């Protein structure tokens, strides 16, 4: 009966998901799937690799920006798309505490445990503002997300780039519907660069991301009663020239039999097989704002760290 539940409130959609992916004749794992709680701390661990740039990158502009951005946004509230980075969090909530406009704080994520850890945290800093946390797919519940006050609608850290081109369009096209006039969109995607230091991003020499990669498989098991045998499993990254994405997979090692026991399902990986888990998909600056345009979203701010090797949009 609580709004707070309501709002709060997955187990059938990762059944669909498992079921559709590891029956594939192309087997993939969708990476929304990735962050429970060993996956979010490894995922942190992730954001503090000398090789994965993007997380400080990022971080750099908005510490340099966030000010800017509320100034330009005049919104009272702030809405996170995807949250469990709270150092990028509190540099927007801390330029609109400033500001004098922090009323609201409404996390978005599909993971119920992460919202629960920033709801705690950002409630302790912020005293007197209203949080509302949301548990939903950003591809299918922004519906959720209370429609009140001035809303700053952020997407950080290129989660955009984990969605292919038409789910991704399909995306910012059901995000311009949810925004209202007034509303702002704040939207972080990495940009093309130099093809090996891309691959090392998602390849680190401390194996993190390999761990972080085979961690999924750990949440099959558990969620669904499974027997994936992870070291059975090699972490790989590559990229794609012809889409411009990094493509991250796991590859049997030997033949490998797994009884996903919660789906009466059995499944075979040959030797050598690979099982998509993730893109991450890399932009070029000139087509961050044709992509909005697409969705009927207006770029009015670009900025970009002193290397040029992130880039963030303010649009409406
Ligand atoms: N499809 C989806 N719907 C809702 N949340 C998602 C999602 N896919 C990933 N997430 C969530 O988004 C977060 C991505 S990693 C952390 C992103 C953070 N905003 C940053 O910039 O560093 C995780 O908490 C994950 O659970
Ligand atoms: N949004 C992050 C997510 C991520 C980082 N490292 C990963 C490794 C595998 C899968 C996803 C990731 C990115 O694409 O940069």
């Amino acid at each position: 009966l609580s709004l707070a539940n309501y709002l709060a409130a997955a187990a059938e959609a990762l059944r669909r998901d498992v079921r559709a992916g590891l029956t594939a004749t192309q087997k993939s794992l969708p990476p929304k799937w990735f962050y429970d709680a060993v996956g979010s701390d490894l995922f942190d661990q992730i954001t503090r690799l000398p090789e994965y740039y993007p997380t400080r990158t990022e971080a750099q502009i908005l510490r340099t920006r966030s000010a800017e951005i509320i100034s330009a946004a005049g919104a009272d509230t702030l809405v996170e798309l995807g949250s469990g980075t709270s150092e990028k969090t509190r540099m927007l909530l801390d330029a609109m505490r400033d500001a004098e406009l922090l009323r609201r704080f409404i996390p978005f994520d599909v993971d119920a445990g992460v919202l629960r850890s920033a709801g705690a945290a950002i409630g302790a800093e912020y005293p007197g503002i209203e949080i509302d946390a949301v548990c939903g797919d950003f591809e299918e519940h922004l519906g959720k997300i209370p429609h009140v006050g001035r809303r700053l609608v952020v997407f950080l850290g290129s989660t955009i780039g984990n969605l292919t081109p038409a789910p991704r369009a399909e995306f910012l096209s059901t995000l311009a519907d949810t925004l209202q006039p007034g509303d702002s969109l704040l939207l972080g995607t990495d940009l093309v660069k130099d093809t090996g230091r891309l691959v090392r991003a998602y390849d680190d020499a401390a194996g993190v991301t390999a761990a972080f990669n085979r961690n999924v498989l750990a949440v099959v098991n558990r969620e669904l009663s499974a027997d994936f045998d992870l070291d059975a499993f090699e972490h790989v990254a590559k990229w794609n020239s012809d889409e411009e994405r990094i493509e991250v997979w796991l590859r049997a090692r030997t033949a490998q039999h797994v009884r996903v026991a919660a789906l009466d399902l059995e499944v075979d990986f040959a030797a050598g097989e690979e099982m998509l888990t993730a893109v991450s998909c890399k932009f070029r600056p000139e087509n961050v704002v044709a992509e909005l345009a697409e969705a009927g979203l207006r770029q009015t701010h670009w900025w970009t760290d002193p290397a040029g090797d992130f880039g963030l949009s303010l649009a409406v």
